[PDB]
């Protein structure tokens, strides 16, 4: 028996959607301290209320109390010693002080601005760690520093001339370019040295900043529509499409000297004694960089172009020399560099799948001595699972004369590994990406981390010793997925957590127990920062399940059961898909904020299936690697298998009436489904589809698919715009949605698809969101999308 | 009493129908005619007739000729053979009758050939000789020098060049374009018609050869001169339009004067160069008005037209103010231009040397409270020696509100002027008294003077040949009248057809391209014969065919023209495609096809089956197709088209509906519950207006490339009809359909939007902004784009797709 949905009018559907729409603190900082043990600073937006700086006070004892959000006036930089906060707001840079001297505020303060003699925006501000009088920023693609006390400002780099013709001005300093931001999750191009040196002479403080210089001259340009549509203009962007040139890159060191008063006596640009391209010829990208805590060595994390070969490399300051046009000066400087100064490759990761860039690298101070370096490192390529390892490298300098031009041989600068011991292991992951981090207590010799040990459906907080690794203690309660911040003193932590059934809350927990057994400290709930909002009456949590493919692989999925289900009757079904790498849709956390519309579907009597197929993350490199060089192929197989399983198990699925719908990669796969499984999928709604892989960027596309010339078959197979002949020659089976200003998945993708559909004589329906980028931010756009989708389903799913 | 239902077909079904209709049509016309008399009493041919045409077994246009016989058999039809001259393709050519030189662009280059003159006539195809250049990039807008055909002109990188075709010498004359990398830093051109001039003023050149040489310099140097427009687009707004190579994801920068914003800074200037007896270029000189153009002519926004008197005595220009309600025809003598120089001391010397009795002369002035349409007819007669007057023919519309021929005599009045002093003109500065102004034509009908229409004047016989709507607004015909003895107008073309005529320079023969709603076009040559002492009544006789009319397909059923009177008692014409295989007592679904805007007339007695085949296709599937020329449309006088002044949107739909209601009442097979409105451009605008303002009339609208917001359209067009936005906020708001999305239907499947992505007349912005507002007001829409298309859908698969989509949309959603 066939369940049909009530057909409603357009305004009826608007009423439903408008009605549904009626239905968090972050960037936490614990600070030691009356009856208050600590103050917790954070960002938040209360009920009624833009986002602002807030704090809350933790008592020494609490009753065997929901913490009040106190006001202080998207990110902020903080100096624990001085209590200096620095933050952007209202198109300027502001600062305030709390803690340290003058104790703690008991009432809101006015934020003191830092005005300038600078033209245009001041981006990517950071305080100088060694000396909080100073801070840094980028201005017209160059690095500046300034003094908050004196008001002095100094430009350090001279890459960007600021010429009239923008295409004739390719060089930047301190800047993360497009692919680095979008595909490598790095938003800065410079790094404060944490210490001052006193190089000699008058003994003036020298401060140092490592920075990436880039030259985008050879990189391809594209034009994207400006947001102010009425101007009918575009902006130019350097977009390295797969197979094209990435930027020319190079690490440099800026230094400047300061007196006792804090006045800037001098500055200088330094560069590597040989070119970066000479020393590191097979590096395509700088993934990450930083410094050892002592400032003895700068370090960088390098990637080759295929993203199969990563290196952590130390660069000492002595390896940089004054930049100069004078050839005679250059050679003199190169000659003056000690022979025992050199780069040291302290680690190398290699794989035949790909290098996922993990953020975890913790270099220990050289308590041992100057002859070696110990560090913690997240490594995935060893076991195919991301785990913590304690590595020790040997730093013995081979003689080098840097005045000579020099060609690196095989394994140049490679350090012997004295020790390499795995602190974690097993068929589960330490989470080391996209904000996940470790916290290391050198007093107790313990590493805190998050992982999927208990289950891939839940993030939990664990603890292990890095001296003599053994028992792994979990600190978080099962039946929830947890996102944790640790106090700097390792006494308390925050968990933002939820489950599929319970909306999110934010709790502070206390680590209590005998100090002589720190590994087995007990977590005890202390206070709440936010209790869970009430689940709306018209909200029914989805049900997580799992099943085993014909190839004997465990896949997880969800079902939103049709509300007011009756037995016997089969309901029309929406397969909601993403299906691409770096994502996991199915886990035990609350879906009602981001995916409310799926519940709305189910309330009208659509069944909603979600399947995390092979390619999805939190399941190890082998699982995700299944789609290597053949995107589209594996993924659809698993979507079908999961749909068929759910029909068999749950019984209320009408397989004659299935819609496939996703965004981005999900839009791509929606089209693959209709192309390759027309008898499964009656309709497709493809959001912002990738239709041609040749038109996507280097960083992402090449990682997973190689360059086009090396994988013609895979590119062609997985480029849905090339397979338009196989799309249905029946109307009302294909709806395309795309934001016009999208600068990730260019509108080009949809435009070229439509172009090919016209050439193939195929029917299509189309909706554009003229004011939207990739993600639909504006609420009217969202409502319109949702109403369009409900209408489409009610009309064209029988 | 009962409703007809259209057969619902599958998508593939509809594709079969559309693909079939394109083949089964089975419907190439030669053009740009030049008669030349043969100077051989022995041979059998009176003339050779040169033209452009796509011959048999050939896919490109080329230069062709036909031999015109001295005698023809009376009731035998001679079909003339198209001979080739040469061993897409060629779109135009310049021709010098005396020397027999042809000049034309082809294969990304310049070519030339000769036939006639002293050389005599080819009996077989000849190879076209290329003209080599050292110039980078294209050589545009070439023209032969009238005074000396050894020279020709062209534009290269927005500057004026001349060359010698014999010697091969080339010399640049203007130095406006610096050739910088950034185009925004390099905004000046010479010889070039800018966007609004081309698109909205129908002008595609910015330079004009002086027709005569002069001999200043006792060394025996000959001087040759070119009038040209110099422009500066610095202050003009830039917009970006997507490049046609989509895969590059880039745009082109364009200077787009949007209504209200800055048009280019303009000026007329004079380039001269001197030649020796060998034909070498001895010297060149950029000259400019003795005072600035902006000083002399401060109210001039646009140069519509320009040229020279036949003797080269005066350059002339047709000027327009920004409102386009004030036009002046202005004579400019070469002596008013001085050498350009940065040296201010040298400039003053030159200014001091300019005689006091050298000045401009405003020989005609046209003023209206509607708008000035630019008519191309202005013919100055030669002056007697030492005469201070100029006689000329002029087409004037604003006087009676109908475009007619006048013979004007103006008196060239010297006020006497000190050109060293900075100049400020008063009212009526340079204004020339009008001694005489005879009406050669009159009545409630038009002499056609636009969009290719022209006159031909025979100074021997004192006769002026012209085209008009005298007989009917539904047909263009060829007429003749005397400009001496104004009186009887003789018609020269056959009634029951609309005609487009080309006249021989010797007034002995002419060509007519003509057709009717029922008959496809033909091209026939006619001979004007009779006693020479009665030239007004020369008889046109069919002589030969250039192209016979194709057989009207069996599948094709001509529409029927009709007319009616509005409630205000205004006569509107319309046409009706009756549903094929009509059965009585059935009421059929109906498609209102609309354009509705100025400068167009949809309804006239000419063949619609080429351009509007799909309207017949609609009728074959059982839709009635209605077309109404309401008020606003052309060929009915300035008053009729002026109806929509400052209120576009308002009057037009009322007339469309009144006509629809008339057609239902008269014909009886119209189902008023099932009417769709469909149009492109202005028609797209109106399709949306219809749905907004008459939702009870129009069940669905299909809006092609709609104008949705008038603030986003250009100066030339928008301001002519609506003023600038600041002066007409009410009109702009009322007629901008994207500002009335709240009034669009909140029921799906009543609105389909179509737009080419590369359209650079109606920017895609229009559709984007509409969609934006529809989203904001929670309205449903369907959308189709054509990524590779500009305004007109050229590529055939795009067109088929459009047609199939339209049929599907109608068959699915045109119900009650
Ligand atoms: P779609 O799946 C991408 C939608 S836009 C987007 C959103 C987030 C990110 C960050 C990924 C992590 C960086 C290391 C990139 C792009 O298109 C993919 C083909
Ligand atoms: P649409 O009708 C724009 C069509 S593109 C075009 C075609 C012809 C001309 C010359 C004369 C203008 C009246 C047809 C210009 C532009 O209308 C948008 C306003
Ligand atoms: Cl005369």
């Amino acid at each position: 028996a066939r369940f049909q949905v009530q057909k409603h009018s357009w305004d009826g559907l608007r009423s439903i959607i408008h009605g549904s729409r009626k239905y968090a603190p972050h960037d936490f900082q614990f600070v030691q301290k009356g009856p208050h043990s600590h103050r917790l600073y954070y960002l938040g937006m209360p009920y009624g209320s833009e986002n602002s700086l807030l704090y809350s006070e933790i008592p020494k004892k609490v009753r065997k109390l929901l913490l009040s959000w106190k006001q202080m006036l998207t990110s902020y930089d903080f100096h624990s010693e001085s209590g200096l906060f620095l933050f952007q707001a209202s198109n300027s840079l502001f600062h305030c002080r709390d803690g340290g001297k003058n104790g703690f505020m008991v009432s809101p303060m006015k934020p003191l601005e830092i005005k300038t003699q600078c033209s245009g925006p001041r981006m990517d501000p950071k305080i100088c760690p060694a000396d909080p009088a100073f801070f840094s920023f980028i201005n017209n693609s160059d690095l500046w520093v300034a003094n908050i006390e004196t008001g002095e400002e100094r430009r350090l780099t001279f890459c960007h001339q600021g010429l009239s013709n923008v295409l004739d001005d390719p060089k930047s300093a301190g800047v993360a370019t497009f692919v680095i931001q979008e595909e490598f999750d790095r938003f800065t191009g410079y790094w404060w040295c944490p210490t001052a040196s006193w190089e000699g002479s008058e003994g003036l403080k020298t401060l140092r900043i490592l920075y990436e210089e880039v030259d985008e001259s050879e990189v391809e340009v594209i034009h994207v529509p400006s947001p102010a549509l009425e101007e009918r203009k575009t902006d130019s962007y350097r977009y390295p499409r797969t197979g094209s040139k990435n930027p020319k890159i190079a690490l440099k060191l800026a230094e400047f000297q300061t007196d006792s008063q804090g006045k800037i006596v001098s500055t200088q640009e330094k560069e590597l004694v040989q070119p970066f391209s000479s020393l590191f010829p097979k590096v395509e990208y700088i993934a990450r960089a930083g410094w050892t805590r002592d400032g003895k060595y700068a370090w960088a994390m390098f990637l080759d172009r295929p993203q199969q070969w990563l290196q952590l490399v130390l660069l000492p300051p002595a390896l940089f020399i004054p930049s100069t046009e004078n050839e005679e000066q250059r050679l003199a400087s190169a000659r003056a560099v000690p022979r025992n100064v050199q780069p040291y490759v302290v680690y190398e990761e290699v794989t035949n799948v790909w290098i996922n860039v993990h953020d975890i690298f913790y270099p220990f101070p050289q308590s041992e001595g100057e002859d070696e370096l110990c560090f913690l490192r997240a490594n995935e390529c060893k076991t195919g699972f991301c785990h913590l390892y304690k590595v020790t490298a040997v730093l013995k300098s081979q003689g080098y004369d840097w005045s000579e031009p020099f060609s690196p041989g095989e394994d140049e600068f490679k350090c012997p590994i004295k020790e390499e011991i795995a602190l974690t292991s097993g068929e589960w992951e330490v989470l080391a990406r996209h904000g996940s981090k470790i916290w290391v207590n050198e007093e107790t010799k313990l590493v805190y981390f998050q992982g999927t040990k208990d289950t891939p459906l839940e993030h939990h907080l664990y603890v292990v010793s890095y001296e003599a690794a053994g028992e792994i203690v979990r600190l978080t309660t099962p039946g929830f997925s947890h996102s944790c911040s640790m106090s700097q003193n390792f006494d308390m932590f925050v968990s933002h957590y939820s489950s599929v059934s319970t909306p999110p809350c934010v709790h502070v927990y206390k680590l209590s127990g005998p100090d002589d057994d720190p590994l087995h400290k007990q977590p005890r709930f202390w206070a709440s920062m936010m209790e869970a909002a009430s689940c709306p009456p018209d909200y029914v949590p989805p049900e997580i399940f799992h099943f085993h493919t014909r190839s004997d692989v465990r896949l997880y999925g969800m079902i939103y059961k049709p509300h007011a289900l009756q037995p016997g009757k089969k309901h029309p079904t929406v397969l909601f898909v993403y299906g691409g790498p770096q994502v996991q849709l199915v886990n035990n956390s609350f879906k009602g904020i981001k995916y409310l519309r799926l519940n709305t579907l189910a309330s009208l009597g659509y069944a909603v299936v979600v399947i995390d197929g092979r390619g999805s993350c939190q399941r190890g490199l082998r699982f995700e690697g299944a789609l290597k060089n053949q995107m589209g192929q594996v993924e659809i197989e698993d979507q079908v298998e999961g749909l068929q399983f759910v029909a068999e198990k749950y019984g209320f699925i009408d397989l004659s009436r299935v819609a496939i719908h996703g965004w981005s990669y999900g839009g791509f796969l929606s089209l693959m489904g209709l192309i390759h499984k027309p008898q499964v999928f009656k309709v497709a709604i493809a959001g912002a589809p990738v239709t041609v892989w040749m038109a996507y960027d280097t960083g992402y596309t090449e990682r997973y698919m190689d360059v086009p010339e090396n994988n013609q078959h895979g590119y062609e197979a997985g480029s849905v715009a090339l397979h338009v002949e196989k799309l249905p020659n029946e109307p009302n089976r294909l709806l395309i949605l795309h934001g016009f200003l999208d600068e990730n998945v260019h509108f080009f993708h949809t435009n070229f698809l439509v172009s090919q559909l016209i050439r193939a004589g195929k029917p299509y329906q189309l909706q554009i969101y003229p004011n939207e980028r990739h993600s639909i931010r504006c609420p009217e756009s969202g409502e319109h999308y949702e109403v369009t989708l409900l209408h489409f389903l009610q009309e064209y799913l029988h």
